[PDB]
């Protein structure tokens, strides 16, 4: 593509919108930027001689463009780029601007859990082979900041919302990995349109990962699967203990694992199938799987002390993903479970089949902190920030007990991001979890 003496628009700021001036710039081109909001992130990062609008779209910048890049931060069904699309403006985003120019391979992972757990596992598998890996998109370095002719594989988490303005992606291997209700204030048409912007993914994908065990995952319209006790990359229960097989082969003994618990099981398949598909040596991607430790504010140990582990599940960004944490959770005493922020219109009542017992009290907080207290009125608390609900919890924590931040929703309401919310409630259980 070129862009040279085109008119282009980029809609968002922040480190993947400065990325999209940083492109553009560098080809020759300077861009406009808008954003909806007064002082959006990275602002004070943007050069003078970039104009920019902020607080709100501006119609006459957007309809005077030969091409808009979209944020996945901004809904396409916004009326303002709706308009553009009808008048046959062109709208990207970022993920296509970098497939337009990537020069290696492409692994593409999207999914409403694991996306993020998978694309540093396969990151790793890359590295222990010695390849000159490219490891970021929505997460770490935005895509464009990858972009090197050193590069010799990418390796891509995708949301659904980058993947709607993608439309040259050809991944080598790409996956779904779930889908479950997420997203509902962007998806209007409900579970099946969030579902539509994922399944984008494995458009022109030289090899398909689905997922067994969720239909969802399966193009609509063969895929290699994953899953549980089904699947050409799966579990074999042996007595105690678990092994990835491949096609009744096994490979590995999950103890070699740093990483437990039957998700990260299928997140660990399902990164091997990708690395397979990638062309990775399998040893290599093997030895990767025993050395991974999981990423901060994923169920992660922040204080394990006087007979209390304090968890930092921060990312449990949605339903699903708090269900992983509880499904099959042990507990010794009593779950202090925290739950709060911005529910982004999900059904919580599928959490509710783990909240049985005496064992289990609730502090809810944030936007919907009312909603979640509603899954069991007799063991819930509410408060209006985590803070307090930690304060409130904490001189009720006996040895046995475990303290569980995985709060089922979005952050945006009280906090930067949930990156902030784990460290905020780290910093919070280290003060309230020691004399
Ligand atoms: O950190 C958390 O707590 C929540 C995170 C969590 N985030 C998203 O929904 C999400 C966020 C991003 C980050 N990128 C942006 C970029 C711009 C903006 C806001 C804009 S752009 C514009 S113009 N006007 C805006 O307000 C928001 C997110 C990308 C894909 C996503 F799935 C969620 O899954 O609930
Ligand atoms: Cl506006
Ligand atoms: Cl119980
Ligand atoms: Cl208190």
């Amino acid at each position: 593509a070129d862009y040279q003496g085109k008119n282009v628009v980029i809609i968002g700021l922040g480190l993947t919108g400065l990325s999209c001036v940083d492109f553009f710039l560098a080809r020759g081109v300077t861009p406009r930027v808008m954003d909806t909001r007064m002082t959006p992130p990275g602002l004070d990062k943007l050069p003078e001689a970039v104009e920019r609008h902020t607080g709100s779209l501006n119609d006459e910048w957007l309809m005077a463009a030969d091409l808009i890049v979209a944020s996945p931060g901004i809904a396409l069904a916004h009326p303002s780029l709706s308009a553009a699309a009808d008048a046959g403006i062109e709208i990207v985003g970022d993920i296509e601007l970098f497939c337009r120019e990537a020069q290696a391979p492409i692994v593409a992972i999207t999914g409403s859990n694991g996306k993020s757990t998978v694309t540093t596992l396969v990151g790793e598998m890359a590295k222990a082979a010695g390849v000159n890996v490219g490891v970021g998109g929505n997460i770490g370095l935005p895509a464009l900041m990858l972009l090197d002719d050193e590069c010799e594989l990418y390796v891509l988490e995708l949301s659904s919302f980058q993947l709607e303005t993608t439309s040259s992606l050809q991944a080598v291997a790409a996956t779904i990995l779930n889908v479950t209700e997420d997203h509902m204030d962007r998806y209007p048409f409900g579970l099946q349109q969030y579902r539509a912007a994922k399944l984008r993914i494995y458009e022109n994908a030289k090899v398909c990962v689905v997922n067994a065990d969720d239909a969802l995952t399966m193009p609509i319209r063969r895929c290699v699967s994953f899953g549980v006790n089904m699947g050409d990359y799966h579990l074999n229960h042996q007595q105690g203990e678990t092994w990835l097989r491949v096609k009744g082969e096994k490979v590995l003994n999950v103890k070699e694992m740093k990483l437990s618990g039957q998700h990260n099981y299928t997140n660990a398949l399902a990164a091997l199938a990708l690395a397979d598909a990638a062309g990775l040596p399998r040893a290599s991607s093997l030895k990767a799987l025993t050395t991974f430790t999981g990423l901060p504010h994923r169920f992660e140990v922040v204080l394990e002390h006087n007979g209390v582990r304090w968890i930092n599940d921060s990312k449990a960004t949605n339903v699903g993903s708090t269900e992983a944490a509880l499904n099959g959770l042990h507990v010794d005493g009593t779950l202090h479970l925290l739950l709060g922020g911005d529910g982004k219109s999900a059904d919580f009542s599928p959490l509710a089949r783990y909240l049985n017992g005496d064992n289990v009290r609730l502090y809810c907080f944030g936007r919907d902190g009312a909603q979640l207290a509603a899954l069991r009125p007799e063991v819930a608390e509410q408060t209006e920030t985590m803070e307090q609900a930690m304060r409130l919890l904490a001189p009720r924590v006996q040895p046995g007990d475990m303290v569980l931040l995985s709060p089922a929703c979005a952050s945006l309401d009280q906090f930067k991001n949930f990156e902030q919310r784990g460290n905020e409630f780290a910093r919070l259980a280290k003060e309230l979890g020691s004399h």
